[PDB]
């Protein structure tokens, strides 16, 4: 009873303090800084989904090994999501984001120089473990600086960088890989592509070193003075940028809540116990129903999205093969599909707070479900490309709404743990969807459509039952 009341008081005072600081230069600087990490996540997603099948160049491996390589990095990302999301609730958002990005950058760098399939597989697995933390940490980290007024719109604009990362990866695949001359004694061009894909995470580390830790984490962990200094930094930056530097931060006091390797082991066991306690508390009676409905929504949406997104270019390739019998194309098709997301991002960001998260999610899910039925009439490659663009454009709004809803439905001391668990479930659903949808390619275009449509309808029916979070302080 007591702790919940104190945390509600803290939430209200934190809302009041963030209204004191206002929204401005600081939040947009942080927006770009974390956008770099979302871009790194998008680059990793593209590489794993479309290139890691050794599409043209590596080719030193059997087809079964191509499938394994194209999939187990998703297991790495699942493990990373759970690990870093759990740890960020105990060690801090900035700390865990820095360590996760350092791991990703280091092992991506290593994967460029390895000489064998197995070591490359291992390096990409660890890079996926590293990058898995970006989404759950980034979204909570940014949300903890936002007032309720336009929180949904501000979070929705964040997803632009994931699309930018996908576009970057596709364009770099187009530019670098075909240029086999960009090699030296053997340092083939795929090494250059792998190396250049690591730049966004290095820039993310560099930029992130400049930003402060989340003050909400400090207040939730008893460190009043550090949170006060960080909040005064936010206020002073925003007022200086707005031409009112003479304004003084009025906040006085903020409510707050409260051998070497053997010591390391003790610390590790304590941290594991705390993370497991948070995860289990996510299933307590006060969050049980929300947690299960979110699990279902996330799983069904991820299954449909990833299965269909990988199925599309394979179907286009099969159509082209059948036409001929009567790589670049995959990269260009993925590039167009990633570009098609931009209008949906713009519209959903502008309308998130106006129409609400629940209606956005349900309407976008229904639109995706009905646009799945159009694929029965995909009579040509042009039609299939157009329908891929349509599906992505309508579906991305569901993801934006789900991100905002996941941020707002959980408390600050569980936010990254719950988000990491749900994102690991998302990556598991991605693995399952890719594996199942790959089997149907060329055999039928009924099974994948029915699977995706049913999953989306189930997701919509589950989404319609979640509570509305507008007009409420960030619990
Ligand atoms: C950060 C973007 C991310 C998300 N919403 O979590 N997206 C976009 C569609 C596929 C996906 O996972």
């Amino acid at each position: 009873a007591q702790r919940r009341k104190e945390r509600e008081e803290l939430a209200q005072q934190y809302e009041a303090i963030l209204r004191e600081c206002g929204h401005g230069r600081f939040q947009w600087t942080l927006y770009f800084v974390l956008g770099l990490a979302l871009m790194a996540d998008g680059v990793e997603v593209f590489v794993v989904g479309f290139v890691l099948p050794s599409a043209e160049k590596d080719m030193c491996l059997s087809d079964s090994n191509k499938g394994m390589l194209g999939l187990i990095v998703y297991l790495g990302m699942m493990v990373g999501a759970f690990l870093w999301g759990g740890l960020a609730d105990r060690l801090g958002r900035r700390q865990c984001l820095l360590i996760s990005l350092s791991v990703n950058s280091v092992f991506a760098f290593f994967s460029s120089f390895v000489q064998g399939y197995g070591t490359f597989l291992f390096c990409r697995l660890l890079s996926g473990v590293g990058i898995g933390g970006s989404i759950p940490i980034v979204f909570s980290y940014f949300s903890e600086f936002l007032a309720q007024e336009k929180r949904g719109e501000h979070l929705s604009w964040l997803c632009m960088f994931w699309m930018i990362g996908g576009v970057y990866a596709a364009a770099m695949a187009w530019a670098i890989i075909p240029h086999y001359g960009w090699s030296f004694q053997q340092f083939h061009s795929w090494r250059v592509f792998v190396l250049v894909c690591a730049f966004p995470s290095v820039f993310a580390i560099g930029a992130l070193t400049t930003q402060p830790e989340s003050p909400r984490f400090f207040l939730e962990n008893g460190k009043h003075d550090e949170a006060w200094m960080v909040l005064k930094q936010v206020h002073d930056t925003n007022m200086r940028a707005k031409g009112h530097p003479e304004r003084v931060f009025s906040v006085t006091h903020i409510k707050t809540i409260h051998t070497w390797y053997q010591r390391w082991g003790v610390r590790a066991l304590s941290l594991g116990g705390q993370v497991w306690g948070n995860f289990l508390s996510c299933f307590g009676p006060e969050y049980r129903r929300i947690t299960l409905m979110m699990m279902g929504v996330w799983f069904t949406m991820s299954f449909s999205y990833y299965g269909l997104t990988v199925w599309f270019p394979d179907m286009i390739r099969h159509l082209q093969a059948v036409d001929y019998a009567s790589a670049y194309m995959v990269y260009f098709v993925s590039f167009l599909g990633t570009l098609a997301v931009l209008p949906g991002n713009i519209v959903s960001a502008l309308l998130m707070d106006k129409i609400g998260r629940l209606r956005m999610l349900a309407g976008s899910s229904v639109m995706s479900c009905v646009s799945c039925f159009f694929l029965s009439f995909g009579n040509s490659e042009s039609a299939m490309i157009a329908l891929l663009c349509l599906f992505g454009g309508v579906s991305i709004a569901s993801w934006n709404a789900l991100d905002v809803l996941t941020v707002e439905l959980y408390p600050s001391d569980k936010r990254t743990t719950a988000f990491g668990f749900l994102n690991a479930l998302c990556k598991l659903a991605a693995v399952l969807g890719i594996s199942i949808f790959t089997s149907f390619v060329g055999i039928t275009k009924a099974a994948p459509i029915l699977f995706a449509s049913a999953a989306l309808a189930l997701g919509s029916s589950l989404a319609l039952k979640l509570p509305e979070t507008r007009g409420q302080v960030l619990q």
